């Protein structure tokens, strides 16, 4: 009809259950990542055209950066922790792509401090077994999907968006029409 | 200081003959090139350490930012035919980057008639043979050097600088370490 698989999105052979009802992976290294992020804020537009109660949900990847790309995993695992996600994202994706500050544990540890985080309060929870807890979560989605490359988003466990079959010359448009697709899947 | 291939800068496998002394390549979706510009002010400082006679060329590319990017690449044509550079390039940054006021060609011409360009004289000039060739131009360029990403500057179309392989720890020093790089290598 109108939504084509194949067209606006993709049907998962094998189809996960159980999985979050909106599931987005990226990467603090990803390119596309970072415009998805920063430029279009394709989350926030999604987030405000789903149904009520509809949860989002929002994981890192291990594939990019090598071992930085694993330290970011656990960060983010922190970030989700502390609730604090909307406070590190952007300082997060500039400092690795935009200054190129962020080269070790140890800046993406000052990335949270500046943010407002205690140094004791980041490294307890750093260290703790709620956060390798939810990195495994994050690992263990990645693979229930064969996940290859970010960014990505996941409908019902069933759907994958392909934001190729869509017009990139207005950014607006190109956003509420990827916004629309995750609603009408949401709803099938 | 001292300098060594596969270091601090990269011997193109195939030479671009008639390629301009410095030329640089950008793009207005990206995050370091707008650091690059606004921030640690590579081209500057480059430009300050040149020889007699060495002119330098930055050039947009199509590769980022969808259709928009076209655009972008047509709008810088036209900054260079108008000889408006040094009026726009922040602007243009700010407005697709920061305040995010660029979603469309349409709103690429409002940066120019705010910085005091008439619309008569933009539009006679956006579809100039003066800027159809400039955008040849442009895109011919990353073509023939086989360009994957930006920021990046080439030398004598033979050499490509290797920031990666530079000192960052210290930016002043990474800076003077970049423009020397380039002198280094404009004398041979």
């Amino acid at each position: 009809a109108q939504y084509e698989d194949g067209k606006q999105y993709t049907t998962l052979e094998k189809p996960v259950a159980g999985a979050p009802q909106v599931l987005e992976f990226f990467s603090f290294f990803c390119p596309s990542c970072y415009q998805f992020e920063e430029v279009l804020h394709i989350s926030d537009n999604v987030k405000k055209k789903l149904p009520e109660g509809v949860k989002m949900t929002k994981y890192h990847v291990n594939f990019m950066g090598g071992d930085l790309g694993k330290d970011l995993t656990q960060a983010w695992a922190v970030a989700m922790a502390l609730g604090v996600e909307d406070k590190v994202t952007v300082p997060l994706f500039e400092g690795v792509q935009k200054t190129q500050t962020i080269r070790s544990a140890s800046d993406i540890r000052d990335v949270f401090i500046n943010a407002g985080i205690k140094g004791e309060e980041y490294d307890a929870a750093w260290n703790s077994f709620v956060v390798k807890s939810l990195v495994a979560q994050q690992e263990k989605a990645a693979a229930d999907v064969q996940l290859r490359g970010v960014p990505a988003m996941f409908v019902n466990g069933k759907y994958q968006l392909n934001p190729q079959g869509m017009d990139t010359s207005n950014m607006d448009v190109f956003v509420q029409q990827y916004a629309d697709t995750v609603k009408y899947l949401s709803e099938k």
